């Protein structure tokens, strides 16, 4: 039969930006923003049937479901149909990319969408997405699991099914994980010979306004540390690079940026203090060191677990972006509540 | 664990408007409108977990779900997360305003959206809404319960989190209820030092087209009668007032209107005849008696209860709005069916 | 109490169009389109309560729920409230038209929306729809069942409830079915004295851009064969006609087209090979034989049933539309998977 599940999560977030360019007030100070915000409440349906020969059918329909009433849609979170057996798992649908699944071991902070960059490691998680795709996941081979994912060209670009006037945006995603004696280490990455980027280095759909076409787009993520014995610690290294593919005098010219992230948390019975640091390095844009993309952020917080499904959350965030006169410093704090059903 | 619930309700409504200004036909008569209409079918999910120390976690996700297929969205009806214990209730989310909860004791008629003004006391219920908010509800103190609700400034106006260029639309909502020997009496009200209104005296979001900015916006509702022993009777008094806050020669100038409503119903086993009268008084707009907002409406109807969850509904509505040559008279009737699950 | 149900279905579809007018490449050949596509996954809620006197209350809320995340809305598939007893069934809501219910015995192919015309008998199913309506279904009288359905004028045209400036789009739908010794034969049809059509002969809402107003719009469907003993066979005949109702020199001038469809399938235990042919005849448009609407399509495929709720699907489609130089040939194939819960 079928299972219903979800997570409800919300809280109040206080936030303050200090931007020289956009803010009248002396110092460049914006005012306090005091807001009730949903942290991405979701609700889902999933089922499975045994087909007899050690093989199951699997499906999921998960949805964003903010308790502030700002969401609509079915299947807009990870949703699929698939088969599972001795050979492993195959799914097709609106699937978490391999790099998005690796978020658990990198970014565990709960946040409003307005504070996902300051109160969470949102910047390093700008390469996570959901894509319509087929995906394979291997069984666990003595602590080793792996996965491979592919986005078809015509799933990447519907307009051009029958007229390949635009280059293919087909993308490959792939991952290898190792867990043993609690210890964890994994590689996550993606490649697209052709892709498109926004100014925030997030990938955007082909034909989005102000999108910059790129070639040989590739992301590399590596995480390790581990998760057991009343303690968590992880570190992650992320590398991303592409080449300019906008005709003009910059075409073929090389983009890249390197990010690192560090998180540690220790559990005192029902209280789990946590700390996270992240660094966005110097960015090379069009083969030119560009300091606008460099950043330093630190998050501190803790979770009180009333039960194994209900937590209280608190956290504070410091974020500095760029260098020089065009600097943006974000500070925010939160108190919140979460329920998993 | 988790509960699923809802209400399905629909029927056919006949309606006829008699407006001098908008209608060609002699008398000013519009034609019969004969329509199948949803009366606001809804579907919801709610759960709760005991946290041990006489304290529960609570959540809800409720949605409009018209069986005519005109709704989309999650959490667009009362949805929240909260905590309940000996101290009472605290919720945060898309919450019924305190004045919206008081609708049960004032307006109990089921209706299409097109007939909510004639086949229900819709006019007096123009001050009911749902707002993103924190809300406290007191335990029942020997028949006395109370509640307090607040909308943050930055929840009232997202655009201006960091630039308080516009005045705060933060609002307070508050209520006191007393139930005893069946007898009921309650006060419901709200205050916003700054708010915005449409031409129909409904509150609208900041920056809505043709919205009139107001100051010291305050609503006052009072209801009493009671509900037991095969009989219901209630009466309600509503007062609303603000000051013009549109720069120009009218600013600071005073708005107000007073409404009264009366309902009685007696139950003959499985049939519950009901009657309702409402009066919208002379309106003072910009300190000037304005008769356009005055109205008189009467509703008569009954409910046959096939079961405690399935009812048949019938009702007829007479509505007269304004005075003079610019008069609008609405007549409508309905037959319907409702199922609570 | 209440039931949850649905169907999850998706697969990969390959498709190729060969159009002289729209395609550069020599032959007129478009390129392969290789796509992951949802075949119309849906999810629904339904319940019923006994009212005692051999009579039940019934409701449904069904929704499109593509696992590619492209759907939003509640009640956008067949949703209703109703009563059922010895006398039969009455429903009111977003109801399947009588002709849409007859699709099971005519078109059983699962498909993406982009391939519903080639990998399914989509063309003959251009007269199926869901309309806000009241509907009666008769009990089975010795193999005979019948149904009647009506769309109110003001449900057909909301804008004009009170100003009948536009002619009524009220429509009647009606059907008679006979099942016995497995044998099945049924009549399905609809009539609207006034209606509107798109260029693809699909009915569109009043005031849709490029809609052609028609009068005496009527559809006639007839199906027979039968469904038992390890074998299925059906044949269907469809007739549709109207008169031009666009003022201009063509008004009153007569439209019509005749379609026929043929399907046979035999079950080899868990494998059900199937074949379907369909023919769209010469069309008379404005009383003028027009060959653009003529077509010939054939589908071959089979279903492997892992269980009684999980199937694997395969099919291939050939479609030729029109005659002459303005000819469109579509070829497509699919492999897919379906789960009914």
């Amino acid at each position: 039969q079928v299972t219903l599940y979800g997570t409800i999560k919300a809280g109040v977030e206080v936030s303050r930006v200090k931007d020289a360019g956009t803010y009248k007030a002396q110092g460049g100070k914006s005012k306090t923003a005091t807001q009730i915000a949903d942290f991405g409440s979701k609700i889902g349906f999933k089922g499975q049937e045994d087909l007899g020969n050690g093989m199951k059918a699997i499906w999921q329909l998960e949805q964003k479901a903010s308790i502030a009433g700002t969401n609509s849609g079915w299947g807009n979170r990870q949703s699929f149909i698939g088969l599972k057996g001795g050979f492993g798992t195959v799914r097709a649908g609106n699937l978490n990319t391999v790099l998005k699944d690796s978020k658990d071991n990198v970014n565990a902070w709960e946040s409003g969408s307005n504070t996902e960059d300051v109160l969470g490691l949102g910047t390093i998680g700008r390469v996570e997405s959901r894509e319509i795709s087929v995906r394979y996941d291997s069984p666990v081979f003595a602590g080793f699991s792996g996965s491979v994912q592919y986005v078809p060209r015509d799933n990447a670009n519907d307009v051009d099914k029958y007229k390949h006037t635009k280059s293919s945006r087909e993308s490959y995603h792939a991952g290898l994980k190792y867990e043993n004696a609690g210890f964890f280490g994994q590689y996550a990455g993606s490649f697209a010979k052709y892709a498109d980027l926004n100014t925030d280095a997030e990938r955007v759909a082909v034909n989005t306004a102000n999108a910059h076409p790129v070639k040989d787009y590739q992301v590399h993520r590596v995480v390790a540390g581990y998760d057991a014995n009343d303690l968590y610690v992880s570190v992650a290294g992320q590398y991303e690079a592409a080449k300019n593919n906008e005709v003009g005098s910059i075409k073929g010219k090389k983009h890249e940026q390197t990010q690192v992230a560090a998180t540690a948390a220790y559990r005192f019975g029902n209280v789990t203090p946590r700390v996270s640091y992240a660094h966005g390095f110097k960015a090379k844009v069009n083969g030119v060191k560009d300091a606008n993309y460099q950043y330093d952020q630190v998050i501190v917080g803790a979770d009180y677990d009333f039960s194994k499904r209900t937590s209280a959350l608190v956290s504070a965030g410091w974020l500095k972006q760029g260098k020089g006169a065009g600097k943006v410093e974000q500070t925010a704090s939160m108190v919140g509540l979460r329920h998993k059903f």
